[PDB]
């Protein structure tokens, strides 16, 4: 289709190490309707802030909305302190500023709001952006790297407006069970934008930015993508697929072949997750639209990538359980609204803001529910027996390694780097590190990355 793939800015730090974040409201056109979004620098969603691994830069976020919110690095392992949890309150009008100093290997994470409550509001308001984690490593592969012509970021998103054209958000009895999703799909913020790509290998950095809705991708004339990173970076190797699922939050990069001068899309397939179902994502649905172009990309696919350190052994790590659990009068009440609203579309494949809990126990932000160690490996054992709900389990302070996916090793693009794991009525374990600092006034966070999850109570802090 018309519109061009916006691009994200790609940020870099100034002469005095400093970089300029505002959060502000601005306007936004869907489908020829406008609507108020959020946005950081800018009316939607945001830059992608670059970093140099070992190169410190202080960030200066100015909250220039009329509500409190918070700015948290997804994917990045640094201190409580600069992590921008629930208690990173930036207020508004106010401006708050924090030193980053990236220790971890090239990685695509990304920044959004942590607003306690609220997360989930903020960003479908439209507060996203990315980050380009840098190392010396990944520049001497020779990958795709021109920004915004063979090197892309695809930010892919779902959301639901009123007749009026303003963002229908809404954290009520059906969202805090299903999750808050909609009808329009959104790349970079535009309904089904076209590429131009050059001949050779694009890379594309994928994020899925929908608060409660699972993606798979794939293209439209089935050319395989070759997947070369996940949340926490480059995989050893490529891993080449068919199709990819993605889960809310999280990232891969994948090649896919420019060849010819035919077109293809970028697709995303049905999913089987409670209420995303629906028409029109009962079948497979463009996410944008490749357009060969002849001008020069000399960007490569390796075919070794990386080395990433060995899973430890087990033995004498300290395992930590996390028993995900939701109110069942959350669950009627959530699935007899669907029903009501959609009906039987809505299955191919009392206060409920407190009814989402981890160890039976909602969020209470002035009490960690534990001290983890320090620069000592630990196995964490998510639980999500109990119920069918989908939950994207997700820790701050960390790039975690996958020991076991929801009752099954991991598949071999998800056993590198990841930041998520899937639980969804099973039950998966994890190999966690963290190596900075966190204290009970900043403490991190483990949850649910369904937002209205999240949001209702599917959140422990924790302190190292
Ligand atoms: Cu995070
Ligand atoms: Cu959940």
């Amino acid at each position: 289709e018309r519109p061009t793939l916006p691009i994200p800015d790609l940020l870099t730090t100034d002469a005095r190490n400093r970089i300029q974040l505002t959060i502000g409201a601005g306007q936004s056109t869907f489908g020829g309707k406008t609507a108020t979004t959020w946005g950081y620098n800018g009316n939607l969603l945001g830059p992608a802030v670059k970093l140099q691994r070992g190169k410190a830069v202080t960030v200066d976020i100015y909250n220039q909305l009329t509500e409190e919110t918070t700015l948290h690095w997804h994917g990045l392992e640094v201190p409580g302190e600069v992590d921008g949890g629930p208690q990173g309150i930036i207020p508004p009008g106010g401006k708050r500023s924090v030193t980053l100093n990236v220790d971890q290997p090239a990685a695509t994470c990304w920044f959004h709001p942590h607003q306690h409550g609220k997360t989930g509001r903020q960003v479908a308001m439209g507060l996203a952006g990315l980050v380009v984690i840098e190392d010396d490593e990944i520049l001497k592969l020779m990958l795709p790297k021109q920004w915004g012509i063979d090197d892309v970021p695809v930010i892919v998103q779902d959301k639901k407006f009123s007749a009026d054209g303003q963002i229908d958000y809404q954290l009520d009895v059906m969202t805090a069970a299903v999750g808050w999703f909609g009808d329009t799909l959104l790349t970079n913020g535009a309904i089904y934008p076209q590429h131009a790509a050059p001949r050779g290998w694009l890379r594309l950095r994928l994020l899925n930015g929908c608060n409660a809705r699972s993606l798979n991708f794939a293209t439209s004339d089935n050319r395989p993508l070759y997947v070369i990173a996940s949340d926490g970076g480059l995989l050893p190797e490529p891993v080449k697929v068919s199709e990819l699922p993605v889960l809310m939050g999280e990232r891969f990069e994948v090649l896919v072949e420019v060849n010819d001068n035919k077109p293809f899309d970028l697709v995303t397939l049905p999913v089987s997750q409670m209420g995303m179902a629906i028409a029109p994502f009962d079948k497979p649905h463009p996410v944008m639209r490749i357009q060969p172009i002849a001008i020069s990309a000399s960007g490569a696919l390796p075919d070794t990538l990386s080395s990433l350190p060995a899973l430890p052994s087990l033995e004498g790590l300290t395992v930590r359980k996390l028993q995900l659990s939701m109110d069942p009068m959350l669950d009627m009440m959530g699935m007899q609204m669907l029903m009501e609203k959609y009906g039987d579309q809505a299955m191919a494949g009392f206060d409920f803001h407190h009814a989402n809990k981890i160890n039976g126990q909602a969020f209470d932000m002035n009490k960690p529910m534990f001290a983890a160690a320090k620069g000592q490996y630990e196995r964490w054992v998510i639980s999500g027996v109990g119920d069918m709900m989908l939950h994207p389990f997700h820790i701050h302070g960390t790039q975690f390694r996958i020991l076991s996916e929801n009752g099954k090793p991991p598949a071999a693009h998800r056993a590198g780097w990841k930041d998520t794991v899937k639980v969804e009525g099973n039950v998966s374990e994890v190999l966690v590190k963290f190596n900075h600092d966190a204290p009970k006034e900043h403490a991190y966070m483990a949850h649910c990355h369904l937002l209205e999850h999240e949001d209702t109570g599917m959140m422990l802090g924790f302190t190292v």
